[PDB]
């Protein structure tokens, strides 16, 4: 049905958000104030877009975060591949509107993903999984219908996950914890360097995470049946 | 009924504290922490008033909020003028009772509402639209009487969407994001310079955030038989 | 019953808390970070502590909230007068703790509230008042049954009016808001200069807000046989 | 049951996330920013641990805090010792993975729990005390499912209580309100220096929590039989 295309856009406006939001606010340099302001913001952004369309499309607006709930049988490879396709073109076109409106000098690397001159790839590649592990986890947690009348606001939940992984991240990788949220700034930048730190760590802590989950911590038994006929439909 | 003139009441009074707060914690200079804790300021004042008088007015306290359920189809023309003709006194009044008890030499322009030098008015206007947009959106989707027992506070989402529109945009713009609160210091300082720019915008976001939810997210569909009656009442 | 000396007991132990963790945060000096920082402390001092007793005394923990539920026909004069006595001598006993635990150097006057040397003691007054009116507003709408099931957590909603409160008035009188939390400086370091204005802003402002919220905005209609009943008990 | 064996297993990760996210973020110096950003971190680390398994084990992730609930007569001797053990070897993997990750020059003691030159280990011993007291008591009225529907999120309230500890305590003891998490740094240091504040504080204060609320605030009256019974179970 259409309830199927308004995800799809979902997923794309909201990446566009995430992205033009999340990048913004990080232009410049900078210290305590500089990461704790730009831990808030993406962080903010997320808890928004998450009230905002987290009812329609359950807003991934994360590549890793989609590849999650494939791996958690929660949703079809053809709807996976969507969102992802939707994720990388709204987070491109957020950093496309976001460098038309703002002022050269300013723009700088666009808040470019990168690595500390002391920290190795290999490092950065668990950091970058233990960011997007805790990440993950939190997301299952607080979607998992089968808990809580006391969680308040998942939306904001999810965003301060994101606020934690950037007070702690930012200062070796910049926190990445998203393949589109780093991509957007290195296709536009034509800067590719490191640039597999930001889709292994994700992917690979995003995948640490639905299994710690659902095959672990609170088991979401599926038949092998399902399974298959959830990523068909 | 009385169940109106109430809320006109509403709108009157929480415009005075929201502008008084908002504009009382801008005042002096400056950087990340300037930023974070004015965003901070105008965020908490709208989660407070919206816990305040959300139920009695449904809290707009801005005239490009009230413009959005208009052309939502939500509210009758006659309520939304009043709606912001109080907001316009009320807001005028916060930054008349801020500027009788703040001490000289630190009232500057009453947080007047500015571009930065390296940004063009088209380019503020395009931020200005931006940040009402996603804060119009998330306004629209937690209101929504159709969805979520997982929202959590609204007034909070509503409130830090606000001061996400202020983390990134005070830097280009001061972060307008409602004609009310940049008209106030506006009329009161006898500044119009770009003016245009705080009622533009937010005009302009506000009315693509409401199209953008009620006519392709989440479809609230109303006949045209519904729209006059209701823009009549 | 007992279930009436168990909130006297709630309301010594939470204002112990909240002086004993307010003043201690706000030790040394200093812009944005020092007051965002203290303006948080005092804020989830407060959200914790309504979390902590809301439940068993309503965690007035002030006595211009206080007065403001009296004159507002919500407790007795009985009640009113022993929460206060609690309130005043549990703060003191914070302040006192805190003095006990705390270095000297660091000490200074136990973070006593005070005026700006270029604001009047009547603009003080009038900015305690603004301060306390909204937050004392919050305070009612969020405890009033009547309303709300997207309310999400009062505690946090009342901290975070709190926090508002000091994010603006601090640079004018430090942020008072509160009788006893002003009190427990005064008497332990033997200064009641301008202390006057920390008793009247507050108690007028919260005076205010209460007729404000019952009064006009959404009236709880009590006859007057009712009134005295509950003045009475 | 396996309904246990899961527990311990959602106390052990936890405790891994909370002391590798916490000491990683408290990494360096400094401070206003400093605390502000350490005490948010530790902060949303809890309140995203809480939403994560508190459903699964209550997340206790904290000896002192497991210790009220054994004091409080809620979980048996077995369980505990068990929460407590899953809770030292996580946290030392924690803070082990943080060391492995983390680029030296910037490993600093891997903020091991410190005192202020001027604050004598009896005061420090007091603070420790106080801030685990009013977060233990924070956790059990969040926690009691015998109140409010206004709770809004505990996982929230619960690590707010956290950051306000650290907001307080950081500038005295480096606020530990946790054994594991002060036991980790020392283990690996090999420096236990005044380390006897950081598990006699919190234990004490966790002590004082539980017995202020289950035997004076909101008594839940336990028969010796059951007392037993669970200490057994």
């Amino acid at each position: 049905s259409a309830s199927f295309w308004r995800a799809i856009c979902a997923e794309f406006f909201a990446s566009l958000f995430y992205v033009f939001f999340g990048l913004g606010a990080s232009l410049r340099w900078a210290g305590p104030l500089h990461v704790l302001q730009v831990a808030l913001a993406f962080g903010l952004a997320l808890a928004t877009l998450v009230q905002a369309v987290g009812h329609i499309s359950g807003a991934h607006v994360n590549p890793a975060v989609t590849f999650a709930f494939l791996v958690g049988s929660q949703m079809s490879l053809l709807r996976a591949i969507c969102y992802m396709v939707a994720q990388l073109l709204g987070a491109v076109a957020g950093a496309a509107v976001l460098y038309s409106v703002t002022p050269p000098a300013v723009r700088g690397n666009l808040a470019l993903n990168t690595l500390h001159p002391g920290v190795s790839v290999g490092q950065a590649t668990i950091v970058e999984i233990f960011l997007t592990l805790q990440f993950v986890l939190c997301i299952f947690a607080t979607y998992d219908e089968r808990r809580n009348g006391r969680l308040g606001s998942v939306a904001l939940a999810v965003g301060f996950s994101l606020t934690l992984g950037h007070l702690f991240g930012m200062y070796y990788t910049g926190a990445g914890m998203n393949p589109a949220r780093s991509f957007a700034p290195a296709i536009l930048t034509r800067n590719f360097t490191n640039h597999w730190v930001y889709w292994v760590g994700p992917v690979i802590g995003a995948g640490l995470g639905s299994l710690l989950y659902d095959f672990l911590l609170f088991p979401r038994l599926k038949s092998v049946s399902e399974r298959l006929s959830i990523l068909k439909g």
